[PDB]
């Protein structure tokens, strides 16, 4: 029993973190096979970040300008290319700790673990969600750029995020491992505001199921609702509209608990309309939305 | 910017997790050098757990009854001994992935990372505190016993916890790596109630400092207080009494922010007396107490 915000074990990814230095900028790189992936803004001075022309800036860079260090050992760069907002540094040595991996571009509402690194060295691991506004609420200081987000399925690391920038509101923007930003963000020191940070309704419902499974039940009520009625309430509270797809995904938690998805929706509706009245659910005083249905099933079943 | 509940990177500990099977009970072991550490209740049937005599039960066990598997490879047990509530299984092979380590017994209020494992395989990592009542609020299913809690200082893993049992209230009890329980708990399926779960005042104040550092400031007020006055309020709200030792420990965060510890105490006092009025602090609607001052400085400075 007990339900915790849980990250994947980070070892497989720790084995992939390197330091990339171009001129006087140091950030993190991901070493998979004989390629090191890092944010293209490694080639910028903070001066350059106001309005960089990366193709023009990159012409001034050679293989030998990219200093790549894995622990205390330097990697030889034999090639470099820009793909969208990442650089791919070809090195002469395959990373011997390369796990089985994929690059996936995640949808908003999907959760992943972040291995926060500085100078190619891990500082910590925590769990995030891709927000509906394509920001993440991370913990990232200067030097953390090139830190990656990932899921693990048994033996296969799915890399979904590389950290690139902090908005002036202190939320985070980045790319998939093809260097394409999530959302409308650009790797430039300009005015970029996040849209509405909507609540991930399907994740709140998953987490309500997790609460029932772990003994927190005070918010169960005598009511039910419809998708359309529930969605009127979601709109009012800046919740994502609940679809039948979300209902289908919650089916296993519904089955396990014997609480119909629409009954749990009616519980969530009363919580939105009435608040928690100073009570808590799995040690939270607000409605948690960074556990997916798949996360609740995984943690509640003990998958490894 | 951004402040997250952050675990240590788990790789160094992932390298130490093994499966221990005695008869029909499987749980996790920690392999350091040529010793595997695991909970002594590995030798029990669930029947035995009602009133086990571990010394008597252990007489019926030989080296060859302890099946120790590191991934898919079996370790040869050449010795076994009971130290308090753990078994130490001597194996014929030193763990080649043994990191630099220490065993520390932590004080209540101290935080650590848990690597939740099942069958010697990692499922996830999360951050805990030793509660003032010597429970932890974990996420532990059957098979999770022998999962360990740890801190890392650069290259040295300090192992502070091994998971042993769940109380009927769904909080967690365990031992240090010498097999001594935290608090009054015993490895027996009996009536064991946790004492008052008091709030770790010094950790709330640290986290209030973390909030200021990361832009959340609405709770700063025009007031100050004294240790004695603050402590009257702490008593009323089941907070740990604040000592000058706690004030001294918060000195660096005080210095960095320019907010006197006693002014932040007066802020915490108004939060206790008045609630959050539906507002949040670092995305929490309650006062977080599982970040130590040392945790706030580490995360806010980017230590690796
Ligand atoms: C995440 C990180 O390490 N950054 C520091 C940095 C140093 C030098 C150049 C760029 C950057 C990153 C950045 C990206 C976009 C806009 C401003 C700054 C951030
Ligand atoms: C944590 C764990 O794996 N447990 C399962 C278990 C199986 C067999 C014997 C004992 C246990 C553990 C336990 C400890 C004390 C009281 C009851 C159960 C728990």
């Amino acid at each position: 029993s007990g339900f915790r915000k849980m990250a994947f074990p980070s070892g497989k990814v720790e084995g992939c973190m390197v330091q990339v230095t171009c001129g006087t900028t140091t950030l993190n790189g991901l070493w998979l096979d004989d390629v090191v992936y890092c944010p293209r803004h490694v080639i910028c001075t903070s001066e350059d970040m106001l309005n960089p022309n990366y193709e023009d800036l990159l012409i001034r860079k050679s293989n030998h300008n990219f200093l790549v260090q894995a622990g205390n050992v330097q990697l030889r760069v034999i090639g470099h290319s820009m793909q969208n907002c990442v650089l791919k540094l070809k090195v002469d040595t395959a990373n011997p700790k390369t796990p089985k991996y994929k690059f996936v571009r995640i949808q908003p509402g999907q959760t992943f673990s972040v291995l926060a690194c500085y100078n190619g060295s891990p500082s910590g691991v925590y769990q995030c969600a891709m927000r509906p506004n394509f920001t993440i609420k991370g913990s990232f200081l200067n030097g953390s750029c090139g830190s990656v987000g990932f899921n693990i399925d048994y033996d296969c690391v799915s890399f979904c995020y590389m950290h690139h920038m902090e908005l002036p509101t202190g939320v985070h923007a980045g790319t998939d491992l093809e260097g394409n930003f999530y959302g409308p963000f650009v790797d430039r020191q300009t005015a970029q505001a996040a849209g509405t940070d909507t609540t991930i309704t399907v994740n709140v419902l998953a987490w309500l199921y997790a609460a029932v499974i772990n003994g927190d039940r005070w918010f169960l009520n005598r009511f039910t609702t419809t998708l359309n009625d529930f969605n009127l309430v979601a709109m009012k509270y800046n919740y994502e509209p609940l679809t039948q797809d979300h209902v289908d995904i919650l089916g296993p938690l519904s089955a396990q608990t014997g609480i119909a998805v629409l009954d749990m929706c009616a519980s969530l509706k009363e919580l939105l309309q009435n608040g928690m009245n100073g009570r808590t659910i799995l040690g939270s005083a607000l409605l948690e939305d960074e556990f997916t249905p798949f996360d609740v099933v995984r943690q509640c079943s003990g998958v490894t």
